[PDB]
């Protein structure tokens, strides 16, 4: 019995994954526990209709989760395998894992499970890290040969991406749905999803920032007032095509950096509005590598090291989104 995974261990790494990032907190996400298996689902429900095409980022999100479920088992004693879209009769059905016990679990194991828990989406300016040359050398070490590539892009670019920020908004202005589901998303009474108000900046500190998605504003502050712009790096994870199957890389690729990132004391935030839209993203792919498809923007910097940290954003509970099926 003793290489077949437990349901109280896999709950438990499946507790700490959901911490993954998603877009805006929706955790689009559905497991099935099954045969000894884990199969990963797109929950279709909890796609963002207008503002996320195609369920692209629903699927994405769903990517992030897969790699978080990997790095929760590898720290918990347990390898992972994906076999991706197993099944040409449902779409939605987006991969299934097994496992099997590692021989040990190391240090890296334990500290990128740590990241899981420590990373948060931080929105305030940020400073830029000193020592970025030697920060990116590890995260292309982690993201290998693909399918994800990442850019880094020069500091003469970043008004380019912010003015197709703003194109993107402008694109939005008479989109009902955008704003509708926008406000859903960030409604100050969600408890278990969404974007709580902590988690959002004021109009001020909007002003510092740059390269952002506008959200509702929270109410006044000024934080980190020594920061008069933004000076994350950005970078562009990107794929070969616009594909389910690229979503799903895209956002396996997205949570090796994020956790990569994290690891090494770097505050992260995902922008995404500029991959929404044609138009935006045709912005974006001309400023990296030929034939690459942007799937995301990631601010990536130095936050202020004894700044408070707002709480953690909610998550659902296990058992709104896990089924287990008895053999
Ligand atoms: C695919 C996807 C897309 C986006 C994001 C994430 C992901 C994975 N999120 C960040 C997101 O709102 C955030 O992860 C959740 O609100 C949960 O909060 P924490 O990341 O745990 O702090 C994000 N945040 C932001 O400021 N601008 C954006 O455009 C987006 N869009």
């Amino acid at each position: 019995s003793d290489t077949r995974l437990d349901v109280a261990t896999l709950a438990n790494a499946v507790q700490l994954a959901a911490r993954a990032p998603s877009l805006h907190n929706t955790q689009p996400w559905r497991l099935i526990a099954e045969d000894g298996e884990l199969k990963l689902f797109l929950d279709p429900s909890r796609v963002v209709r207008s503002t996320d095409r195609s369920s692209r980022e629903a699927v994405m999100s769903c990517g992030v989760l897969l790699d978080h479920l990997r790095v929760a088992l590898a720290a918990a004693g347990w390898d992972t395998e994906v076999q991706r879209f197993p099944n040409p009769n449902d779409r939605d059905h987006l991969a299934t894992l097994s496992f099997r016990p590692l021989q040990f679990v190391t240090e890296g194991h334990r500290k990128r499970a740590d990241a899981i828990l420590a990373r948060r989406t931080d929105r305030l300016p940020m400073s830029a890290y000193v020592d970025w040359d030697a920060f990116e050398t590890l995260l292309r070490a982690r993201l290998g040969d693909g399918p994800v590539h990442m850019d880094t892009l020069g500091e003469d670019v970043r008004e380019e991406v912010a003015e197709a920020a703003a194109l993107t908004e402008s694109l939005r202005l008479y989109d009902a749905a955008y704003h509708s589901e926008l406000a859903w998303w960030t409604t100050p009474f969600a408890t278990e999803d969404g974007i709580p108000q902590t988690a959002l900046i004021s109009a001020e500190e909007s002003e510092r920032v740059a390269v952002s998605r506008d959200f509702p504003v929270a109410p006044h502050s000024s934080r980190r007032p020594a920061l008069n712009n933004d000076a994350a790096t950005i970078v562009v994870l990107s794929t070969d095509g616009y594909s389910r199957e690229d979503a799903l890389d895209a956002g396996e690729g997205l949570s090796k950096v994020l956790l990569e990132c994290t690891m090494s004391g770097l505050a992260t935030c995902p922008v995404t509005h500029v991959t929404e839209l044609h138009t935006s993203r045709d912005i974006i792919g001309r400023l990296i590598v030929r034939d690459a498809c942007p799937q995301v923007l990631v601010r990536i910097g130095l936050a202020p090291a004894l700044d408070e940290v707002p709480p953690p954003t909610p998550r659902r509970p296990v058992d709104a989104f896990l089924e287990v099926r008895p053999r």
